[PDB]
């Protein structure tokens, strides 16, 4: 680091600057370190496992640009790609091969999509999939999950006799909030008894198969069957958005690996290999919904841009080498079992949770299967526990409640760097 | 290219897949090509003025990858700032310098702007703006225009005692779609009067400063006055829309050439480079309501992206050179002329507008005025010059309702073999 007497003189004025020029001195609220106090740092760079601040300070990163770097950051092959692409020009506004390709590569490694639509972002993406659903079963009511978050389109922005859903957001019209319809997560009886009351009028369920914007929560054995069996008896969609936990829990994403076949995907992250891009996806005569196939209407003047899809190939094609989600599982088992360790020898509760590449490190005693154990964790130990990881130069998502991310850049000895670093930042939080 | 007995074997093999994996083969619906007839061609590469088809075919590009490319192509000024960046990584999911450099330059450019807030499409951009003004004001109507295009939010999705809206696309709330009015472009009697109906109901107003979305209509002399006094009457936020106009008509945007302060503007295009990017800003107060700062949410997990960043910052110190609008608003006039003379000479009637460097040509002996006479125009034969000046090696947008781009590029022997692709194809398409 700059400065030899965790300096963040550089951050502090950059932080500075953007409190006039950005809300809250951010372009993503996350990003503020609102949930856990202080200042962000500015970053200079990323490279393999760390990101380099503009202050000189390196630290072991499980955000991972908060799910695209499962290969790491700055990965050569994918610097490659995109080198090569860029000599192409940025955009062309017109469709390019890499649009195929990268259409062949979705629907092969995740089957129930035989068609798919790429876009921007997971906000374009679920918006767009609950228009789908809205515009194809002929219903208004959309189901989801109370700890999930799918982006910032209107009818997400919503909280629970028809439970008719209220805005969490101020410019979020009643009327439209009143069609978003919230349910547990985990809760087999809630999600029967909606089904009962109203399921001939919800066009879509949308889910993360796994949770991970509440924290990592897996889904109960047996609960994601149970929600496929409510939509397809009553005509529902089921949408699983798998903008993070695709091509991370599994190649084949959750719904592999949990053998459900949705509706529709939804994907992001690591489709753009660090890109702004999202996709959705499933069966063809639903996707032939969708403008200029049919009436149904969606556009992006930058979608499948040339650029994004050669950076999300070159990361689709890592993934795909052999082993590489057994790998990176147990290096998640082995990273969780030393974080459970170093926190005992502390002296301090902690749980974890884990599919595939992604996990969940929880300030509490219980197993945590719901959204109600996910909040009654100790939320200031947790947040000493990120600023003394920090100090170790190890930076864990900047919340309680979100999931963490493993990288095939995360070697043996990446990995136990962060449990001494945790066997004393434990000690510090406790 | 590749025959030397216009083919487009490549293309065609690759449309014909494309067909099976995404709706209508395509990302994004005008690029199906199903306005004008015929398959679309997939690009190779961009360079200068120039698109390379997979056929090897070029063409002289008018759509400019929808009006990013104002320095045209591959600009190398653009693309050497993309790889520096790219050698730091793609994505980081926390703040970067870029972002405020960005900030600091649309503010200054645009002084309307005290605070932005960086997304990853004008579709979110003008979501975000249309929430922004409802949360702020208290109120829930949002006034359009009939032929200006925001991006597929819901809210957008709508047509014409109250003259409730009604959805254009399935899947789109008739509730929602209500809170919606449509007003006519450049009918200056028709916003008095709804105003004065239900002025207190309006939230923002947003507009196409000059709409592009139904070819190049400029606004009449003091409409846009107008609509800035009806909306600061009724306590209504004005929202230019300036997505396609921004740092294209001028430097300052079409609010700098005309003279209004809007109290939101939408921005995208130029300002990526290229890359996918949007902004929404305004005054500080204002935009101090959106997350973190204040209650009215707004997030995207790839917002200002350092690559995007640079590639955005690139171009725009490249449109601050001393007169390069000037420049190409000559090089506009220059070939605007032109086409009317090529159609004269052919006996075609045709008319243009333009406002700095951008442009439409029309079908009609009119000046076009109003979105009723854009549409009054002779669209087959439009069709059939757009064929003829493919035919020719040029390029122009595949709709009579999409304006056209001049870039810095389109030097003089450019704009003449344009003329003289013109001086034929109007001929064929008489
Ligand atoms: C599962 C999931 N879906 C959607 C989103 C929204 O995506 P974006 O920020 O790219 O709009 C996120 C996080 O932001 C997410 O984790
Ligand atoms: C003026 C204007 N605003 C918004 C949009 C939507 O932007 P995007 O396609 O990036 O979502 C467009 C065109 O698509 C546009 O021309």
């Amino acid at each position: 680091a700059h400065h030899h007497h965790m300096n963040h003189d550089q951050s502090h004025a950059l932080f500075s600057r953007a409190q006039q020029l950005l809300p809250g001195g951010v372009n993503s609220p996350v990003r503020a370190f609102k949930s856990v106090g202080g200042e962000p740092f500015f970053v200079e760079r990323a490279d393999g496992a760390y990101l380099y601040d503009v202050d000189g300070n390196r630290y072991i990163d499980y955000v991972g640009s908060w799910g695209p770097m499962i290969v790491g950051h700055n990965h050569p092959a994918v610097r490659q790609a995109v080198k090569k692409a860029i000599d192409n020009g940025l955009s062309f506004g017109a469709p390019c091969a890499g649009e195929v390709t990268m259409a062949e590569t979705i629907t092969r490694l995740v089957p129930s999509c035989e068609m798919v639509r790429m876009v921007n972002s997971g906000t374009e993406a679920t918006l767009s999939a609950i228009r789908l659903a809205r515009g194809a079963t002929g219903r208004n009511r959309i189901v989801k999950f109370e700890g999930c978050y799918h982006g910032h389109g209107d009818s997400f922005l919503v909280k629970a006799m028809l439970t008719l859903g209220v805005p969490t957001s101020p410019g979020v019209p009643a009327g439209l909030s009143e069609l978003t319809l919230t349910l547990p997560y985990n809760d087999f009886e809630a999600a029967t008894a909606l089904f009962e009351q109203q399921g001939d009028d919800i066009a879509g369920l949308i889910i993360e198969p796994v949770v991970g914007n509440a924290n990592c929560i897996p889904p109960r054995e047996g609960y994601l069957q149970h929600l496929r069996a409510l939509c397809t008896k009553h005509g529902a969609l089921l949408i699983f958005d798998e903008v993070m936990t695709g091509f991370r829990v599994a190649l084949g994403g959750a719904q592999a690996h949990y053998g459900i076949t949705p509706d529709l995907t939804t994907f992001g992250k690591i489709i753009g290999g660090g890109m702004p891009v999202g996709a959705y996806g499933g069966r063809r005569e639903l996707m032939q919904q969708i403008a200029p196939a049919g009436p149904i209407y969606q556009a992006g003047t930058l979608s499948g841009n040339p650029v994004a899809m050669a950076a999300g190939l070159a990361m689709l094609e890592l993934v795909q080498q052999p082993g590489f989600h057994a790998d990176l599982a147990e290096r998640t088992a082995r990273l969780c079992a030393g974080l459970e360790a170093a926190a005992a020898d502390a002296g301090v509760a902690v749980t974890t949770t884990r599919v595939g590449a992604m996990f969940g490190l929880f300030f509490t005693s219980e197993k945590v299967e719901t959204y109600a154990q996910a909040t009654a964790c100790d939320i200031p130990a947790f947040n000493r526990f990120f600023h003394a990881m920090l100090e170790q130069g190890v930076f864990l998502a900047p919340s309680a409640y979100e999931a963490g991310f493993l990288s095939s850049a995360h070697d043996d000895a990446v990995i136990e760097a962060t449990l001494a670093a945790a066997r004393v930042a434990f000690r510090a939080a406790k």
